[PDB]
């Protein structure tokens, strides 16, 4: 069902890959963009790309989903994955991470370094030459190019507030806090996980009014909230063998949605500790952070904070889905929410 | 009187920076993208922004450039230069330089490190919010976006091909033949640096045609291949007061024009020289190959090159210049032939 949507989605990959690798002497560079794409495009849940798919074949008639418009759905489909990828070979190489989607991170690889630098910006190029490989004559390819340029900016403007709210060697306890926090995911994650894939299905879609698309971010930007915050819980309790990637947060100083709740409840002893051994890469202070976090009920407190986020995304839902098919927003809030 | 037009240029920037930098728990992001436009937009010669710059006044007829075309045109030329701080950010981690424009490599700066790859990605994220800032009105708004992603992508391609040919710690001589080094060039510096100025210009002033585009790129990628020869020249043998940085071709182990020409003139002894000391980080082994490229009389083949090059692109402005005015490309040409 799911499985079968998402297999329809990576069975077009193939085609994506020799469109884009398709002049003989630059072909060593061709060779290792399709080995970029391939290492990095390919392993993941495919989410926000399958998002385009489903949302375009609820938001357009049936009658107008001939071969050609599914085939330029999945196209864009593809260029929100590659989109993410850009973003994430670069955030791995700026958070010093070992593995991402059960592998290790590209830049990590030997021969690769930071090489990744330049592999990342081709994975962002590819983009463009999809859209105007195969949406350049739509009424909406202007829309789509402008999209993904203002997601990509905000994503930015979010990465700088991460790593600098983040100094390496650094106390910024004082940082820490709510307001902080929420400007960070805002940017960083809230608007190219979320809004994008939508906004590229509802212009796609001919829907292109202010209102819809301002309707449709008030729901998406809540979700992108959680679902950063549900990365920040997985960075340290989740299980490495099912989000495919070693967390990082601690050593690296972040103002990660745990720290921010360690902080509003810590006890005069308990901000000692924190401040100690946050932010070193010394395991056993890692260690101590996490305790810490246990013995304020961390857990407990995001398992709350799930429920009570479930609860007010599906009254979001309830205010401002219409006009769109509440399945629209129903459907990403079953694959978010565990 | 070029320093006068470099004046006028360079005015414009503090208004760039203004609109860029004009939401306030997100201010800190802002503050930091200014500090990174401040460090690394400002202190080059902004030959590529003037060209856009001179060739607009050159190419729109003087009754059509008000206050907002000429505003435009130098909004545009900063694009370019935006353009090339992306490309430089990143390539001087890539390339382990240590400085550039006569100060240390913004990622080499205390505190700033790998953060430099997001900052890097801020730059080229500035030229897409000038675009829609001043020009999404415009007839041509569409084709400058499509060549600013486009020279990127050709640009990275390049950077790649650079890249491959010159691993870490692999000798990699075989590789470093005329074919490869022409290709590389192309791409990573013919496009952007020479086709991209004179093309936004064109475009501004209506001139979208096929075949004109084609026949100033015949002209401006020969132009382009010399300014990379003189810039791998350069990397050794320049002063380090005029070019403000220092050269790392050696160490690196690229296909620079230098080890081209000293492979086609070498004798079986003096490749086996090359061979044991090129690509290596010891300063007494980049010290032979400098005692080798003078004994093969290098500095001598570059002279006699750039006067072959200067009449060749001089021929090529006689054949194809029509029906812009000769202007256009002779004045660029003095600014790069020394
Ligand atoms: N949002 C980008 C990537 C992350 O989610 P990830 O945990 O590295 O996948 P980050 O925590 O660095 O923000
Ligand atoms: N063209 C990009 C920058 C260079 O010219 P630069 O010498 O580093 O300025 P490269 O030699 O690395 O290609
Ligand atoms: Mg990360
Ligand atoms: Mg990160
Ligand atoms: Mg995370
Ligand atoms: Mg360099
Ligand atoms: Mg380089
Ligand atoms: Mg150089």
């Amino acid at each position: 069902v799911y499985a079968q949507e998402k297999q329809d989605f990576v069975q077009h990959f193939s085609q994506i890959v020799r469109v884009l690798t398709e002049h003989p002497e630059i072909g060593d560079a061709i060779a290792r963009l399709k080995e970029v794409l391939e290492y990095n495009a390919i392993g993941g849940k495919y989410n926000r790309g399958l998002t385009v798919v489903v949302a375009f074949r609820e938001l357009v008639e049936p009658r107008k989903q001939d071969a050609d418009s599914l085939q330029r759905a999945w196209t864009v489909g593809w260029c929100v994955e590659l989109l993410q990828a850009f973003f994430l070979v670069a955030d791995d190489i700026m958070d010093s991470s070992l593995t991402r989607r059960g592998q290790i991170c590209w830049y990590q690889k030997p021969g690769v370094g930071l090489d990744a630098i330049n592999d990342a910006n081709l994975l962002e190029a590819c983009i463009y030459r999809l859209l105007k490989l195969y949406c350049r004559e739509q009424p909406y390819y202007l829309n789509l190019i402008e999209l993904f340029l203002q997601s990509s900016y905000q994503t930015e403007i979010g990465q700088t507030l991460d790593l600098l709210t983040a100094p390496q060697g650094n106390v910024d306890l004082v940082r820490f806090t709510e307001k902080r926090y929420k400007s960070i995911v805002k940017y960083k994650t809230a608007f190219a996980s979320f809004y994008l894939p939508i906004a590229a299905a509802m212009y796609m879609a001919g829907i292109d009014g202010e209102k819809e698309h301002a309707n449709a971010k008030k729901i998406l930007l809540e979700m992108g909230e959680f679902f950063q915050i549900q990365d920040d819980y997985l960075d340290l309790f989740g299980d490495p063998s099912v989000t495919g990637k070693i967390g990082t947060d601690i050593q690296d100083n972040k103002c990660s949605w745990l720290v921010v709740q360690c902080l509003q409840r810590a006890t005069p002893e308990q901000y000692q500790i924190l401040k100690e051994n946050y932010g070193q890469k010394e395991a056993e202070k890692v260690a101590r952070v996490k305790a810490l976090y246990e013995e304020l009920d961390l857990p407990a407190v995001f398992l709350q904070y799930e429920e009570d986020s479930y609860s007010h995304i599906m009254a979001l839902i309830e205010q401002y889905a219409a006009p769109l098919p509440p399945a629209v927003f129903l459907g990403l809030a079953r694959k978010i929410y565990k």
